[PDB]
This record gives C-alpha cells, sequence and structure tokens, in this order.
C-alpha cells in the first residue's frame, strides 16, 4: 500500500511539469502500436510523430487518459474510488469504444516507460515495482469492467 | 472567506474539463491586448488566434499560468501559502520577463469573463463576486512582489 507514496509523488511532478507528458505518451504508443490509431477519425491516418503530436483529438484524449490516471493515482488509498474510475472508463471504452482490452496494458507500458525515463536514479529499484502493481490495477480493473460489459 | 469554496468548486471543473481553457484564455488575452505579445520569442508576430492557439510556447505558458492559479486557488485557506505563490511569480515576471505589472490585473480580467461565461446561470450573483475577490488577491500579491523587487 505504501509504495503508493512513492507513485503519488512521482506522478504529482509529473502532471504538473507542463511539458505535456500525456502526449509524449500518447504519441509514443501509436508510432509504435500503429493498429491503436484506428479508432481515431481525426488521426486514424497520420503518420508523423509531430503531425500527431498537433492533433487536437490526440491532445483532447491525452488530456482524458492523464486526468483520470491522477483521480486513481490520487486515490490508491481508496480501492472504491479506484474500482468506479476504472470501471467506468473501461465499460465506455468497451461499449462505447469497443476497443481492444490489451491496449490499456499496453498503453500503461509505454506509461511505465516515459516515468523511469524521467524519473532519475530516481525511477526506482522496488518503487519501478510500485509503478509495476499500479499498472496491475489499471489493468485488471479495466478487464473486470469489460467482463460486467461481456465482451 | 467562505465565499471560496464557491470559486474552488468552479475552479476544479474547469481546471479538468480538457477542452484546454487556459488557452482559450491565453489566446483571448493576446487578441484583445496585442502589446502584451512582445514579452513571447515565439509569437510575438501572430496575428491570426488559431495561429497562436498552436504556438508550443503560448501552450506551455497556459499551463503555468493555469497551474500556479489552481495552487493559489486550491490554497485561498492558507494566506501564506498564496503569499509565497504569487510573491514568486511577481518576482520572476518583473525581475526576469519586466512585463507591466498592470497585465496581471488584465490577464485575470480575461479569466473572470471565461469563467461568468462558462458557468451558467451558474457565474454568480454575489460570487460573480468571489471571483472579483480573488482577481483582488491576485493583483495585489503581485504588485506587492514587484515593490519588494523595486520597480
Ligand atoms: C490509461 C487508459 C485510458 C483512459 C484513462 C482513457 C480515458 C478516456 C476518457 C475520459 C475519454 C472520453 C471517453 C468518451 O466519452 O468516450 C476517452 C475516450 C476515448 N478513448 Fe480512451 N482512455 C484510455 C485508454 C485508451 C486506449 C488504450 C485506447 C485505444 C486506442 C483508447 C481510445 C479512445 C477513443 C477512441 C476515445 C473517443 C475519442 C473521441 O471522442 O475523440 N483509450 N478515454
Ligand atoms: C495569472 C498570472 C500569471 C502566472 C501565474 C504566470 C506564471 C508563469 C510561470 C510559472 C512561468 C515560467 C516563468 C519563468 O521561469 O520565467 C511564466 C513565464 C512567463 N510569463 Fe507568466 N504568468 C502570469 C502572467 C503573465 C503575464 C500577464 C505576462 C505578460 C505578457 C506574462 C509573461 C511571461 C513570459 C514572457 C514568460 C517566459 C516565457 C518563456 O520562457 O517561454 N506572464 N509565467
Amino acid at each position: 500500500e505504501a509504495e503508493r507514496k512513492a507513485v503519488q509523488a512521482m506522478w504529482a511532478r509529473l502532471y504538473a511539469n507542463c511539458e505535456d507528458v500525456g502526449v509524449a505518451i500518447l504519441v509514443r504508443f501509436f508510432v509504435n502500436f500503429p493498429s491503436a490509431k484506428q479508432y481515431f477519425s481525426q488521426f486514424k491516418h497520420m503518420e508523423d510523430p509531430l503531425e500527431m503530436e498537433r492533433s487536437p483529438q490526440l491532445r483532447k484524449h491525452a488530456c482524458r487518459v492523464m486526468g483520470a490516471l491522477n483521480t486513481v493515482v490520487e486515490n490508491l488509498h481508496d480501492p472504491d474510488k479506484v474500482s468506479s474510475v476504472l470501471a467506468l472508463v473501461g465499460k465506455a471504452h468497451a461499449l462505447k469504444h469497443k476497443v481492444e482490452p490489451v491496449y490499456f496494458k499496453i498503453l500503461s507500458g509505454v506509461i511505465l516507460e516515459v516515468v523511469a525515463e524521467e524519473f532519475a536514479s530516481d525511477f526506482p529499484p522496488e518503487t519501478q515495482r510500485a509503478w509495476a502493481k499500479l499498472r496491475g490495477l489499471i489493468y485488471s480493473h479495466v478487464t473486470a469492467a469489460y467482463k460486467e460489459v461481456g465482451w
């Protein structure tokens, strides 16, 4: 549990650096995993990262992703707050966007780098772990959500 | 004091809508007050709002503005937390950027609209006031900062 402070404190800085990381993340996700771009009308067909870094849609989504991940992160202390936040996301993505679930695990993977990258000798020993686990909370809560919904 | 909750709650929604308002604000400020654009190397010479809405620099600054205003807003309850946050900003802007102080009062003015605009029958009676006062805290703390620094 307490490994969370290590996460909550790392995430807080990350989420306020104003060097939009959510977009760096979304862009790295789509270059490395081009198939995930069909779900987005505006940039389905973009191949240049810079052209992606500019897409309004990609930017609104990064924001939405970072926005919900912070609520989660900021409330790792309330298991039900996590459950609901992630459950709603899962539901919406399964029923509305029909996004293949595995993409949540992969995107989280990308988030784990860009953090590991940016923390310093800082990005962690055993905490590289806290972020492994959190990458667990995000994928299991979302997968269960896909279940209830019946995927 | 308590008028703050009205502000803190309105600001919270505003700061998380993902329809980047900080940029809408910065862009409205510069169209209506073109002289304030000399302080920025990247867009000193831009005349089209859309071309402004895209400027990386304008975007990093909006973020920085919104970032500090939230800390302030989020701590109206701690007068010294406000003092320090606004004091640092004032100092930096006076000594580093040499920005005419009055621009802080004017930009706040712009922020007051875009909020009044966006809240509904919501944007307030007496609270239109809470935001008038807060627009006071921001300008007096910054002006004093310019003083200490000796402008
Ligand atoms: C870290 C996990 C993620 C979070 C927290 C997240 C959060 C959000 C939120 C709050 C919205 C607005 C949803 C709506 O009303 O439809 C959204 C939209 C969307 N998400 Fe995600 N999302 C995540 C991962 C993904 C992944 C992996 C994909 C796969 C490519 C994806 C594809 C979409 C699409 C297509 C939309 C609708 C786009 C639009 O309306 O412009 N999301 N997401
Ligand atoms: C709501 C009030 C404002 C806040 C909270 C705010 C906050 C910030 C922060 C955190 C930075 C980074 C500062 C640095 O290291 O230099 C910054 C930079 C800057 N601000 Fe502001 N600012 C505000 C108003 C203004 C106004 C009214 C102007 C006048 C045009 C202005 C012009 C600048 C400039 C030129 C920079 C440096 C730009 C760069 O490095 O790209 N700011 N501000």
